[PDB]
């Protein structure tokens, strides 16, 4: 006997102590990766919500009502207090960097 498909799979590691919180986080890269996944969950597509507040960071594009309170949802604000600090310093920025580069890698 012999299986002709095998996969061979790679044996993962241990995970973290804690719970929920603790794996998931919420700062910078953490609170960003932990944000577009929840998005995405939610039905909000990867591309359309990077769009919107991309858009937002480069353009000053407004963020449209569904994707805006989806962010609101995921603790980020979908909003330019300052746009030279809202360009830099923002939750919005996070989520463009960890959503392209999820993407680009």
């Amino acid at each position: 006997s012999q299986r002709p498909v095998d996969r061979n799979p790679p044996r993962i590691n241990l995970m973290p102590t804690g719970a929920n919180r603790v794996a998931m986080r919420n700062r910078g890269n953490n609170e960003a990766d932990a944000a577009l996944q929840a998005l995405a969950q939610n039905g909000i597509n990867m591309e359309d919500l990077r769009a919107a507040l991309e858009a937002y960071i480069v353009w000053l594009r407004p963020i449209p009502l569904d994707i805006a309170n989806a962010l609101e949802g995921v603790g980020i604000t979908p909003r330019f207090d300052n746009p030279e600090e809202a360009k830099v310093d923002n939750p919005l920025m996070n989520l463009s960097s960890a959503l392209k580069r999820r993407l680009d890698a």
